[PDB]
């Protein structure tokens, strides 16, 4: 119903600097800082109160929806050391210490990459702080020795001055780091004095330098939460992109266009010639957010250039980090290859290079269980990434994608890896499922009835007097092609018109093939168009377009012409007439653009038709590859012409062309045994 | 040009109580009244000044555009007696007296009915007042004895108490009357104390009774003229009707609709259940103004009832005066018979009785020179009244009437008879000629070019492959029928559409007759409609109506049906489509009215078609009279349905039906030898 939509809208108008689950680990360090003015106790007890409030039934601390030793142990350690250092509420320390001691051994049995960032860097400092309290603690553990060895390895791996000159990710986790400067390192924080926007690093920093820039930041965050802090703040750009991405993939973006373009122009104003980070001011930038923003901004008529990607290339390779070549995960390259589809022909080839590198890197590991990310856990990655690597941009239909994603969006059941298991709900909410699924279900139920309506219409016209193989399957497929490009209820007019004239042209093409052609013509077929229920105004235009199509049928005879582009042009003209829209006065650029679009469509149709023709003759595949490249070029070109926010022509008028061409390419790029499958899944196979 | 139109409009918004030429005769009597407060001189010298200003080159007084002894003599008499009674400016009396004396004899040679009202009644009192001055005056004249004898005759003809009880016209001219009461006669003046709204009677009355009601009236009129008074005042209703009558007959009423309906509702508010007079308050009412107002009010959607005419009927006769049966003139009965056309069937038969009585009274005297009125002189009455008695309401076309009237409207060259030769210019102006003629001329020049346009179109279509006798004359007549019902430039769309589909239907009817009928059908004629240049929206509706007409052609075969009403219904539908108008939601009354109109049209067409059919077979004329009555009844009925100001349907939508039916009746009620005549006169024969 609507209430979900309205709540989501109002919550979406209220985009703050961030919405993430409040962490406890960092709060514990916040408690460790005393009162500034030589006070008697800690700086802020609100954190303390928050801590006492949320003692687990097993005394632990952390998200209950999951169970992770490496994180529970650190949360418990930080809490117990904080409260007992300040020597208060010792009973809770006792309550948790039993679980601590009895769980001390489970750590040796963890997963491969489920290893928190600097996890082996804080834990040493953790037990160090502990040995001042020095309770009963089995410090004796080979796991401790292993992480110690890795500590020494990475310590021998890191420089001193490059570390003191070049701002790197290590500044995110510097508290477990020692043996440092405070002036050469002083300037390597963010615009707000935060080091990598992480509160723990800055808190430990202020512990050794009273720069008010850190105090004001922390005070603001603790004064905006009143007990509790996250592990990273803020995440404006991150959530901004990641919400609109869902709302596009969830097929509900039809309603929130205003707020959508609001966050869009925000990102645009904050766009850099160098890349993007989770926040506006973080100097170090990564590739994944950059690519995602690139894709989304292009997809809405914003002029950007992709040579910014020339920073994440590594001399014939690509690595998500700028300066670090570590084995990347699936998601960054996934979004990269995705954004690598909408290439405009006037752009540098870095996009193509990244595309081929990415597809190579992905297709191999696809067959195995390599879909495990190092920094997030979702419901089902493999299916999504597989379909993506399967159905290119030119063969993508919106409804089938949203249907597939309806079982691949996890909602709340996800977690995000950081220094602690955190989760965001602003865009990982679950009411999104209710809204989208209700919408899709009613949409299905509407398509179901209009289907039978069209069925009885088609039977009334006795069109099978010159039918095909069987009218049922083909009429189903035809109406499906229309329904898949337009799902809004208020356009069933254009929907049914499309389907009807499609069936018509099919019938007459069949009849013409069966008799040989227009030399064997006998009947007045320019009246056959009347079989469509006509309005008062929509009559004459259609008959004119129909006679035009017939004249084309005449002229295309005796030659080696194809007969497809004619049909596509007829289709777009008719869809427009049914949409009841005109063009304006027609300054020369306007009709120039129009004719350009039409010529592109006709050419593409002829080309891929001939390709299919050769495909059926067992032709040598190299020819198929040649023709595929050929259609690809003008495909890209047409897309660029449709996606220009500077166009003088209307928008819907543009996307119509896309609808038709995508329909044709799709139906020309799959066996029916998949088409019917998709058909039943989207129509008859019901949700909820 | 426009300036004439704007001046006429602004002058028309300024309708005063009256606009008539200022008389001098009555002013002379006004001068005769002394100062009220025992003053030293006359009451108002402004009249005197006015008099001295306008001494004629022959010393006389009166309109110079005409020369009438009976009036010049009285004006001169009144002036000389006034000025010399007050013994001032005697030289002017001498200057005029020579012409007076030398003209004293011409009076014996006047016209039959060119005899002013009470002319023989004031002249005796005139010479009576003179014999006090008693200058050289040949009182000896047999003409004086004749008018004296008639004085005595009428004095023996008039009663005393009926004259003292019943307000009659004699109260208009009572100054030459003596031997009277002043109380029984006191109440027989108008609402304003004026006796018959004439200033002379009231002035002589105040001379013998100082009723302020007369003083204020006269003061107002002399204070609103500052020297000079008319012979009758005011004339609000008179001019109100007589201006809009012209503006309707002059074919320019298209522009002044606001002010038109303003004066209309004025007359309506002042409408009585008893009749009308020249002014609002005159108790005695006459028939001519009543009938004229009746006609004009009905012609604009105002509900009135005609039993008010039962007052002017004289036991099987009609006489313009209520109570006096004197030999009437042409004009009153003329307007009466005119108003007697738009009879609604639900009305009493007094209209029909008056119609037959009037036509009988008129047709006889038509052949002679009986078109002389007793109270006005115009340019050419006979032609106008003849055409009126020739072309009934059902056979009246607006353009031919306005063209004929363009040579029958005299403009300023007219005079109006009263106690003195007076003239009004508010509605007898001459700039009306400039405006109307310029309009008509440009209209002609537009029709001339669109004619050649349609000619070349008709030739382009090769329609003569199944032509008629000769395309030229018939296509001319067809386009003429359209142009004669619509002359506004902005409707050439509907004009040309009408003409084109008329030619079409003619062609196909011819082809069908020539082959025998739809059994011998061979070609797809429901495509023949495409030969008309179609717009984007106006296409489908026309093809639908065309196929409807064809289906009618099919069904009407093998029967004794006619094939005309179908054509008329097709015509109105097509004219409407070209006009680009719809009906509203269609509450039941709406479509009820619609269907009613359509059924009426079809029936009338069939009936008069069959009548013409019998007419060509030398059928017995009584059958023709029977069928004529038959069409007449439903003709009246249809007219009543069109002329209801209470209709829920639009106006133009209504008058369209009238246009078509009037076209059909007209073309069915005249030899072509008159049609072509009218055609050349209206199109090629140019004005100015």
């Amino acid at each position: 119903t609507t209430t979900m939509i309205d709540g989501i809208r109002t919550a979406l108008r209220s985009i703050g600097e961030g919405e993430i689950s409040i962490s406890a680990y960092d709060t514990s360090l916040v408690a460790l800082l005393k009162r500034l003015d030589g006070g008697d106790g800690p700086q802020f007890p609100s954190t303390i109160d928050w801590i006492v409030q949320n003692q687990l039934p097993d005394g632990s601390w952390g998200d209950a929806s999951f169970f992770m030793m490496g994180d529970r142990i650190m949360s418990t350690l930080a809490c117990v050391v904080a409260l007992k250092s300040w020597n208060i509420h010792t009973d809770k320390c006792e309550r948790g210490l039993l679980f601590i001691q009895e769980n001390m051994w489970r750590l040796a049995h963890e997963e491969e990459d489920w290893m928190l960032v600097g996890f082996e860097i804080a834990l040493p400092s953790l037990l160090d702080m502990a040995k001042d309290l020095d309770l009963d603690i089995p410090y004796d553990e080979p796991a401790l020795k292993a992480i110690y060895a890795e500590r020494e390895r990475k310590l021998a791996k890191i420089p001193r001055d490059v570390l003191h000159s070049m701002p790197t990710t290590l500044l995110h986790s510097l508290e477990g780091m020692v043996d440092l400067d405070w002036e050469k390192l002083l300037k390597l924080r963010c615009l707000d004095g935060s080091f990598h926007c992480s509160p723990a690093s800055t808190a430990t920093a202020f512990q050794q330098t009273g720069d008010q820039k850190c105090f004001e930041y922390l005070d603001g965050i603790v004064k905006k939460f009143n007990g509790g802090v996250p592990c990273i703040y803020p995440l404006d750009v991150y959530e901004r992109l990641w919400a609109v991405d869902r709302l596009t993939r969830l097929g509900i973006s039809r309603h929130f266009t205003s707020e959508i373009e609001d966050c869009l122009d925000y990102i645009f104003r904050n766009w850099t010639p160098d890349g993007l980070a989770h926040t506006k001011n973080c100097p170090v930038k990564d590739i994944d957010d950059t690519a995602m923003g690139f894709r989304l901004l292009r997809l809405y008529g914003y002029q950007v250039d992709p040579c910014v990607l020339k920073k994440f290339e590594k001399d014939g390779k690509f690595f998500c980090l700028h300066g670090e070549s570590n084995p990347s995960s699936v998601t960054p390259m996934y979004n990269t290859y995705r954004a690598s589809q909408l290439k405009f022909p006037g752009d540098d080839g870095v996009l193509g290079r990244a595309e081929v590198f990415c597809r190579s890197f992905l297709q191999d590991r696809r067959g195995s269980n390599r879909m495990k990310d190092k920094w997030a856990i979702a419901k089902d990655i493999p299916g999504e990434v597989e379909y993506a690597m399967d159905y290119p941009w030119k063969a993508s239909l919106p409804r089938i994608e949203t249907r597939l994603y309806l079982d691949q969006y996890g909602g709340s059941g996800d977690v995000w890896i950081g220094k602690v298991l955190h989760r965001m709900t602003l865009f990982c909410n679950d009411l999104y499922l209710k809204a989208a699924k209700a919408d899709f279900s009613n949409f299905q139920k509407e398509c179901r009835v209009e289907l039978n309506g069209l069925r009885r219409w088609y039977l009334r016209s006795n069109l099978e007097k010159f039918g095909g193989t069987d009218p049922q399957t083909t009429l189903m497929t035809s109406y499906f092609l229309a329904s898949a490009n337009i799902f809004e209820a208020n356009r069933a007019a254009e929907r049914l018109g499309w389907a009807r004239v499609a069936l018509l042209a099919d019938a007459v093409s069949s009849h013409f093939r069966r008799i040989g052609g227009p030399k064997n013509s006998t009947s007045n077929l320019e009246e056959l168009i009347s079989l469509v229920p006509f309005d008062d105004a929509y009559s004459g235009s259609l008959r004119e377009a129909w006679k035009q199509w017939l004249m084309a049928w005449t002229a295309k005879e005796s030659s080696q012409e194809s007969i497809e582009g004619d049909t596509a042009i007829l289709l777009v003209r008719a869809i427009e007439i049914f949409g009841g829209r005109h063009v304006l006065t027609g300054q020369r650029p306007d009709l120039w653009e129009y004719s350009q679009l039409e010529q592109l469509t006709s050419s593409i149709c002829c080309k891929l038709s001939r390709r299919v023709l050769a495909q059926e003759n067992g032709e040598s595949t190299e020819k198929v590859e040649e023709i595929d490249q050929q259609v690809d070029l003008e495909m890209q070109e047409l897309t660029r012409r449709v996606l220009q926010g500077c166009s003088a022509i209307n928008r819907l008028t543009r996307e119509t062309f896309l609808h038709v061409v995508k329909s044709f390419c799709y139906v020309a790029y799959c066996s029916p045994e998949t088409i019917d499958s998709h058909i039943d899944k989207v129509i008859f196979q019901d949700v909820i």
